């Protein structure tokens, strides 16, 4: 469960948030494969409620109607076509599994679903599965409202409705079996793992019972005995009885403290600074590296919907964001997930975005295709951060230095720091209000290296900054606090 099952030398996953299956299929072939990406986290592939008020919000996909692979991203055939084409070029697919609940208990009954399946929240009937009143936690939940009211009570957090979402009785073998049926079908057609949505809201033991029913990965694409990669969504910021460690027996856990803290130090909140990052990792109260799924921002908190709060850096903060993603991809801690978003009309009023519900770019509710511009950026309002040179090159940087230890750390006691990864890579950051100009020990072999942040290595030359490493491994770095990207990165494969 702990291993991502990516092809050897592939160390990251990209969340192609709300992308259609046909676009991901193409992306795997034209970009993800040749650029060394390990895999893709796809949006929930199961049928959900079609919500019109507001108009097709992104969150409607977290309100299941059935397990039919039929959504705005595509039908069952288009989904498998995607998994097959991606696997064929060595790029994995990870499914966002929404298995804790079905839709909101107040949603009107009918066929307002992405595949037309009928469902009646009020009567607890979802015939397409099928689920009935016997499969929900109505009787088990002890709160007066029936919803989660107090997180200091680990029981209601698991047995009551998350914001009114009908809560499945995951202790029942019938329910466990219907979920396993859905997940095994996905495994058998090729998915390499799952994001277990709302895991804090499920008992560690119930998740375990469901995982016990899962098959090994498709033996045509994966080695015999491969188990699906499992990363559970648990937002654990430290002040509750439920700890993400309670879920280690099932697989990895999302480390939401990661992006939260990286955001506060890079924004320099509360006197924090990059020099403090020398002991980044468990030293900051994070889960063990081998149990962490890390990221700077997620589809949830990039729009203030989850946790990490106001400190979270996103594509909106492009300059600082690239640097944060750069530090994450260079540092050995955890398994990295990079975000790929769509632009929405963010509109702040009293410090809150009233358009944080807005769904993916669409024409009358039909998600727009991802267009690729000549400069390799995306059109149709897809941000495509994974295509930003500064990020894509750090994804490659991570692959190049994989297995190499964190070494040669340097800091000016403020916000100018640097560190290397064995003798395969080195990165330098300047987040102070003044220039950084100094000779650093890089731990790299002598030679000329292309800085992969400002440019690229192209046919024996560099398009951007060049760094010269001497025989003792030292090299001079000069970064202005006014630089477009205040950080430089070089590695074994960017050497001329
Ligand atoms: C690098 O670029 C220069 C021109 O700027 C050219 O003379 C040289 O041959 C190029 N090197 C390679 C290896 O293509
Ligand atoms: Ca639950
Ligand atoms: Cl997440
Ligand atoms: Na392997
Ligand atoms: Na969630
Ligand atoms: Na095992």
């Amino acid at each position: 469960q702990y291993s991502p099952n990516t092809q050897q030398g592939r160390t990251s996953i990209v969340h192609l948030f709300e992308w259609r299956w046909v676009d991901i299929a193409l992306e795997c072939e034209r970009y993800l494969a040749p650029k060394g990406f390990g895999g893709v986290q796809v949006s929930p592939p199961n049928e959900n409620v079609a919500i019109y008020n507001p108009f097709r919000p992104w969150w409607e996909r977290y309100q299941p109607v059935s397990y039919k692979l039929c959504t705005r991203s595509g039908n069952e055939d288009e989904f498998r076509n995607m998994v097959t084409r991606c696997n064929n070029v060595g790029v994995r697919i990870y499914v966002d599994a929404v298995i804790n609940h079905m839709c909101g208990n107040a949603v009107s009954a009918g066929t307002s679903s992405t595949c037309g399946s009928y469902f009646n929240p009020g009567s607890r009937d979802f015939p397409a599965v099928p689920y009935s009143g016997w499969d929900f936690n109505d009787g088990k939940c002890k709160t007066g409202s029936g919803d989660i009211e107090n997180y200091n009570d680990a029981t209601q957090v698991r047995d009551c409705r998350l914001t009114g979402l009908l809560d499945l009785a995951l202790e029942k073998d019938y329910v466990r079996s219907k979920i396993a049926e859905y997940m095994n079908h996905l495994i058998d057609i090729g998915v390499a793992g799952f994001r277990l949505d709302a895991s804090k809201h499920m008992w560690p033991g119930d998740i375990k019972a469901i995982l016990d029913k899962l098959h090994n990965l498709n033996s045509n694409w994966f080695p015999a005995g491969s188990k699906p990669f499992i990363y559970q969504e648990v937002i654990d910021l430290g002040g509750e009885p439920i700890k993400s460690s309670d879920y280690f027996g099932n697989g990895r856990v999302t480390e939401f403290k990661y992006g939260a803290k990286l955001g506060t130090v890079i924004r320099k909140w509360n006197g924090e600074k990059m020099s403090y990052l020398k002991n980044w990792g468990e030293g900051w109260g994070f889960v063990p590296s081998d149990r962490a799924l890390v990221f700077v921002d997620s589809h949830d908190n990039q729009r203030g919907h989850g946790a990490g709060g106001a400190s979270i850096l996103t594509f909106w903060d492009a300059r600082l964001y690239k640097m944060a993603v750069g530090f994450m991809l260079a540092h050995p801690y955890g398994f990295t997930r990079v975000m790929s978003s769509y632009r929405w009309p963010r509109q702040f009023q009293n410090g809150n975005d009233v358009n944080d519900w807005v769904g993916p770019p669409n024409n009358n509710g039909v998600i727009k295709e991802v267009t690729i511009n000549p400069d390799t950026t995306c059109g149709n309002d897809w941000v495509c951060e994974h295509r930003w040179r500064q990020i894509r090159n750090m994804v490659i940087f991570r692959n190049v230095v994989d297995g190499q230890p964190f070494t040669n750390w340097y800091d000016n006691g403020s916000n100018q720091v640097a560190f290397g990864r064995g003798n395969r890579g080195f990165i330098v950051f300047n987040n102070d209000d003044w220039s950084f100009s100094l000779t650093l020990q890089t731990g790299l072999p002598a030679g000329t290296y292309c800085d992969v942040i400002s440019g690229d290595k192209i046919n024996g030359n560099c398009t951007g900054i060049k760094i010269y490493v001497s025989d003792d491994g030292k090299a001079h770095f000069s970064i202005s606090n006014s630089a477009e990207d205040p950080f430089i990165a070089i590695h074994a494969e960017s050497k001329l």
